[PDB]
């Protein structure tokens, strides 16, 4: 009688989740945007004042994309003319507004096409990157000091990452790191001179007569990589008369012997910086701890303060070596590392001692360190109820490691099993964000006695809307394979009847350290397929999946396209044996790494799947970027792992596609998984005489996220699944 | 009896036999029988082995093709064949001395040679390598370099650039030997400021980074290549260190603006004719130039300059027609549009501006095939007033009233579409009948127009087809606005006019096209009619060829209008005939046909349920300058920009919500760029229209590789069958 959650509801965002995105400005206040007005809230009492009125920039003459208030609250950086580049990179125009004199600064403006801008962490200094060079402004109205002069489009990047460092190393375009009080500005320089370019057509508006060719320095597996250098500049001794001196910090000898990466930069104190370097064979990393020397004006990294992190079973870290969390004096730090059982736990290190002490342990993992005080370390883990797909906040007493308190486990155990946290400047307060299994819940807490101060947002408006919809349910459980539990989830249709046989769609990702079985609440395409179309949408975390230790995660080391593909087939075989699944109607789909796995599964000859959809799939590891691919596969050389690079392609399985219905989709402007990857799959299928369905998306990238393309792709895939399952 | 299936079509089960001969003289031809090259005596039919099947067993390479020198002393062997555009390719070549029975190992033709040609007499060679011309007087002797300006993608000497190859010459070659081989004439193209089309080429899966293919290609209204013309005396090569290439400049009427060199024809040993065309292609000038032995220059008397212009459209069918000179080179015959708009043969004196028409009537001359001192032979569609038929005629030069049809009555039931191949001095001729019955190849003597013998009658295929339920073909016309418009229908076997059949409209409809004819075909339509019981129809509406300029020039400056409307009207007319299921009318086309299909599907007519566009044009500004501007003029506000903008597929995207559409394009299409379909898909996505798509990796405009050909027709067959609810 009630309506179902339809494809139009998903595509038009009829049922919206409310958020509570705050920005901490001190240890007791935060900023929050309400009705376009920026308000300041007192954490203790919940009272607010207007920080900046929505009408302030009514005559600005530009649509403001974002804002950034200086740490001292005197200025506001206004971002406009936003032009997206890659996953994290973009260019924009900036204006600075003085909040005390209520005026826009008109002198010495930040230029247009600025690549990155950041306030110092204290006060109101600015550092920005323009034309691949770094500039520093001590005062917003004063002229800029040019820090670097070597910046060259597609070749020398100062203070910004190139394509592969942005995507695969830093998850950011910025390569600038201010010291804690803003004295020093540390930065990396990337050199892409001999990195080969990926080239692809961009069609643009119909008015463009000749297509443009986009050229991006992108190292594919085994190719020449960018090189890196690291520098530190004193921003307190800058001169208008003389050019700035940047002090270089060279990589340790164990890195300089061959290809390597800079993988982490973390300031320890006002005069101490730590850097982590990673070998191109990503199973060996080195942390250097460097001290400023006032007499020489140099940075010295003592060999007695060097820390090695290596792996004998795989690579180092989940995606990269983890960041250290230094104490106030910078003499020691806490870092998540894989223990002797292969589980990621917090280790406590002294800067000048080799052995660290694990402060946590068990067959579960620490996800992240969130805050550190002299008495407590706060962290997120999946310890609770032994559910790897759940997340809770804990605190550990630093004077007694046996004293671990869960801070979020029992707040609302039925509604909330997946949390993230935001602490105030000195951890006096924390905002907890519960993202499932129930509707998201945002709450504010004080650290002294872990008081639950108030509910910030409980999504009660959405809860009221959803009571009139026949919503699907979610089952999270496990199957046992070779004495190991592997978790899965199922999005079950409303009024689920275990005596009936439902078609099943296997939603796959299965990349290394992936997790597709979790307690998160989502309103997505699967919600529609289950609610309206009565399809079970299942996901499974097999070998190679994360947050369950290295025995599972490292099982696919040097062997992508093996165990993680076999385990999805095994999960479907097991689900197909369940009484509520129609074994004549099992489908599989995935995007990105999931598109590769879907294609490898469809080409396996298992006979389990009737049909499948691969969106922007990888097809051959030699076509993907060096940093990600080599982390798991090593090098594609006869002396390393070339035979497995050649055995793990989708193209080699083309003949096995004769038994399935396949839909292959890819954006023509995908800078990440190049269109080439799907162009080679289609050519191999054509060569063996296999019919299949295809769809290209003109000028769409890896996300196929423009409003019209997003609606079109999900509409096209819904027709395909429905046709496959004989659904009118 | 079995039907003609999709696998019969894709696997070439029912093969048409051909009879490809090569005339070597006035009475002998070469023919390949069991990989042996045989020489046949045309008069008696007796043969001998010219070159044994085993001669090149130990060559070390597969021989793609060969060419015998005109004097029969040498054979040019072509291998390492690498295809480029429609006509161009590169190859390696060896020369084999037929007398000495040995391969020439000294001063070999270089690898990556772009073009090679024997002189018309003897055994001189001219070849193009790295965009420069070279001449070898003797096959084993060093070459003489002719040009030093050749430069990849910039300067082309003796070879055409992309647009001249595709749209002007229909050939890669831009070299023309004089009749006895004394002179070598050539064109030089300069693409310096011509913009490049760029597209990815993925190659074998072993290629880690895709290649970017970059080709100088002028799109409509862009900067065009410029051209120069030269003549070199090859007999002076062994006497001078560096023989002068004498330039022949274009006339003043062409030099005032952008222009093209559109025809080169030698008249005598010392007289050459050149045709030039203005960028606005309704004005052409022919210059007739004589060698001046005293100065070593070429002079073109203004008294011998001929103007060909058009007030209703462009000049020529696709370009101005070539002249056929009398032996003394003082007069010539040329096909031109008469006062009534019908293409007929006109006879010109080289220094007189008014010509005399030698043929007339409401039909057209297709081509001049041979000219002797007493007769001119030509092909026309006069017979029975059928524009889709072709026959060979002979006209007495001393009396124009004496016109004999040589082929009309040979087998009128079986043969209504002929082409011909004459021996070197027209002593014999091979007739090639290509429909409506099975192709038939016959040999004839010109002395008495007598049939000598049947060369190939396709009796083996005839025997095979007797066991197959073959479709039939109807060729007829409908009267619209007091004008006859021809159509053809491929009808299912056992066609019953009381039954309602699904109909597929097979469209091309470009300017001067002809899709209704008498040719016998074994193709996709054969399978659709024979196995799936679908009527496959084609219609020749406004803009179609071979029926006069009133029909052909109707779409002048207005592509995407009458030729699109007339296809919609044809489907309504076929529905009126009573044997068509109006709920099951589909449309499909390739190239210009894909543009027309898309325009029809976006018209909002309601006539068509579904349609397939393969490699369509979507916007005339994306297509090349020479072809597009011939019909559309320039895309400027002063000329025809409003119509260029009004005739795109993209502007009709909203109307595609009413149909099922399949869009298909090869990614390495150098001709209709993938861009054209990339813009269609983007416009459909933008208005929220669901449709089907298929790209073909590394396939060009022909989607002709064996595997892609089989894949595309299989994919299209599934789509049409689903549209027509066929199991
Ligand atoms: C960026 O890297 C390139 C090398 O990839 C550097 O160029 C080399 O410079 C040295 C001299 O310092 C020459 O001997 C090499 O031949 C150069 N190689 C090439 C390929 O140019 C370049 O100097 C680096 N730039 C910066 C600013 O670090
Ligand atoms: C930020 O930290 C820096 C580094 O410790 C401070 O700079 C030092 O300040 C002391 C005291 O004035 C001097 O004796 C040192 O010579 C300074 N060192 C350098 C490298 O400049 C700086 O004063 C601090 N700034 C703020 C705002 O607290
Ligand atoms: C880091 O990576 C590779 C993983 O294969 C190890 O490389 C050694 O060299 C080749 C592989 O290229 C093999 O023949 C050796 O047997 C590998 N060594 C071992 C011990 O397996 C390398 O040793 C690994 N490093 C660490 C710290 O485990
Ligand atoms: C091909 O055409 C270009 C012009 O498009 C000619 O290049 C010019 O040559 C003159 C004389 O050397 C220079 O002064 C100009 O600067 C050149 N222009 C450009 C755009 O490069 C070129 O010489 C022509 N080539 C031939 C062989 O005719
Ligand atoms: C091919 O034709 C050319 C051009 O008419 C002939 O060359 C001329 O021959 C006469 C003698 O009959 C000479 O007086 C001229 O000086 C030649 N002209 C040139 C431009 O070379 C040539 O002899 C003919 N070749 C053959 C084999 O008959
Ligand atoms: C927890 S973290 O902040 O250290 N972290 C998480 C991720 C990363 N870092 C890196 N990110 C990866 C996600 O899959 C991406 C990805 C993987 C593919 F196999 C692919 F085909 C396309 C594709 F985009 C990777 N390029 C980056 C996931
Ligand atoms: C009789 S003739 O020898 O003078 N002659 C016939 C043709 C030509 N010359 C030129 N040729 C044309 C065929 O359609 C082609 C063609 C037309 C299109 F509209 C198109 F989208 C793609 C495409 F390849 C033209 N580029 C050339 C057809
Ligand atoms: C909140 O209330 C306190 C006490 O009344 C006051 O001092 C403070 O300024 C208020 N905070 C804000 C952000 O308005
Ligand atoms: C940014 O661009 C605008 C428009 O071109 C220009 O007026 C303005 O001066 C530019 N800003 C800076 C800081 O260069
Ligand atoms: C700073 O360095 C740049 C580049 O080397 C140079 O052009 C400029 O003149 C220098 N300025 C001073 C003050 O030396
Ligand atoms: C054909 O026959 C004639 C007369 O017998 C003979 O001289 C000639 O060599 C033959 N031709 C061929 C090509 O065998
Ligand atoms: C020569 O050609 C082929 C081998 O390529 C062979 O079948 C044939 O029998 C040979 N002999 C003759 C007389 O054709
Ligand atoms: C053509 O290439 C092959 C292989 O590189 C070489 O052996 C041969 O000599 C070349 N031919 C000529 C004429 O240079
Ligand atoms: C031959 O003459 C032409 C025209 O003057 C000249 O461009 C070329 O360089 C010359 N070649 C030589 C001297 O080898
Ligand atoms: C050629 O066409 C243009 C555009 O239609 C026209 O202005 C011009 O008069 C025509 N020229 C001739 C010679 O008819
Ligand atoms: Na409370």
């Amino acid at each position: 009688t009630r309506k179902t959650y339809t494809l139009t509801d998903y595509l038009k965002n009829t049922y919206r989740l409310k958020l509570y995105s705050l920005r901490w400005i001190s240890d007791h206040e935060y900023l929050y945007k309400q009705e376009n007005n920026i308000l300041v809230f007192n954490a203790e009492y919940g009272n607010s004042s207007v920080f900046l009125e929505n009408s302030t920039f009514d005559e600005f003459g530009h649509s403001i994309n974002d804002y950034s208030i200086s740490p001292d609250g005197q200025f506001i950086l206004l971002e406009y003319n936003y032009v997206k580049q890659w996953r994290h990179s973009y260019t924009a125009s900036y204006d600075i507004y003085d909040l005390n004199k209520r005026q826009l600064i008109t002198e010495e403006r930040i230029p247009n096409n600025t690549q990155w801008v950041t306030w110092s962490p204290v006060g109101h200094k600015l550092a920005y990157v323009w034309n691949n060079d770094i500039y520093v402004k001590i005062e917003p109205n004063l002229p800029s000091y040019r820090i670097t002069w070597t910046g060259k489009e597609d070749i020398i990047y100062n203070g910004i990452t190139d394509w592969v460092y942005e995507e695969e190393v830093f998850s950011a375009y910025s390569a600038l790191w201010w010291s804690p009080n803003g004295t020093f500005l540390a930065y990396a320089q990337f050199n892409d001179t001999e990195v080969p370019l990926i080239e692809y057509s961009f069609y643009s508006d119909e008015s463009l007569q000749y297509p443009k060719t986009v050229r991006v320095p992108y190292p594919k597996a085994g190719a020449v990589n960018p090189t890196v250098k690291f520098f530190v500049v004193n921003t307190d001794s800058l001169s208008s008369v003389t050019n700035a001196t940047s002090i270089q910090i060279t990589a340790p000898a164990s890195m300089l012997i061959g290809d390597h990466y800079l993988c982490d930069v973390t300031w320890a104190t006002q005069e101490r910086i730590s850097l982590q370097w990673l070998r191109r064979i990503q199973n060996y990393s080195v942390m250097d701890i460097c001290d400023y020397d006032e007499s020489s004006g140099r940075w010295n990294c003592l060999v007695a303060r060097q820390h090695i992190e290596m792996s004998t079973t795989g690579w180092v870290g989940r995606f990269r070596p983890s960041e250290p969390h230094f104490t106030l004096d910078g003499n020691s730090f806490y870092k998540i590392i894989s223990n002797e059982e292969g589980y990621r736990h917090i280790c406590y290190f002294q800067i000048d001692k080799k052995d660290c002490t694990f402060i946590t342990k068990g067959t579960w993992e620490v996800i992240g360190i969130e805050a550190l005080t002299s008495d407590y370390l706060y962290y997120i883990s999946n310890e609770y109820k032994g559910m790897p797909g759940g997340r809770n906040l804990y605190k550990i007493q630093l004077s007694d490691y046996t004293k671990v308190t869960c801070l979020s486990c029992e707040l609302n155990p039925e509604r909330c099993q997946y949390y993230s946290v935001s602490f105030s400047k000195e951890a006096k307060y924390y905002q907890l964000r519960c993202s499932g299994p129930g509707l998201p819940l945002y709450t504010l807490h004080s650290s002294v006695n872990d008081k639950g101060l108030r509910v910030l947002e409980d999504n009660s408006a959405l809860d009221k809307m959803l009571q009139n919809v026949q919503m699907p349910s979610k089952k999270l459980d496990f199957i046992i394979l070779n004495e190991t539990k592997f978790w899965y989830q199922m999005i079950l249709p409303p009024h689920f009847d275990k005596s009936k046989k439902y078609p099943l769609l296997l939603d796959v990702y299965a990349g290394p350290c992936s997790q597709k079985a979790d307690t998160v609440f989502r309103l997505n395409w699967a919600t529609y397929l289950a609610s309206t179309e009565n399809i079970i949408v299942a996901s499974f975390d097999g070998r190679g999946s994360g947050y369950q230790g290295d025995k599972i995660m490292h099982a696919i080391n040097r062997r992508l396209g093996t165990f993680e593909v076999e385990d999805q087939i095994e999960a479907a075989r097991q689900f197909s044996k369940m009484g509520f699944v129609d074994n004549k109607r099992i489908a599989i789909w995935g995007w990105s790494y999931g598109g590769y796995v879907t294609s490898m599964v469809l080409g396996s000859g298992s006979g389990v799947f009737k049909c499948g959809i691969a969106v922007a799939p990888v097809s051959r590891w030699e076509y993907y970027d060096s940093v990600y691919t080599e982390r798991y596969m090593g090098l594609p050389t006869p002396e390393d792992n070339l035979d497995h690079y050649r055995n793990s392609t989708v193209m080699s399985r083309a003949e096995n596609f004769k038994q399935v219905e396949y839909l292959l989709i890819h954006g023509t402007a995908d800078d990440n998984v190049h269109f080439q990857q799907s162009a080679q799959i289609s050519k191999a299928l054509v060569d063996v005489g296999v019919d299949f369905q295809a769809m290209w998306y003109t000028d769409e990238d890896h996300g196929i996220a423009s409003s019209t393309a997003h609606q079109h792709i999900y509409t096209h895939m819904s027709h395909f699944i429905k046709q496959c399952f004989s659904l009118p």
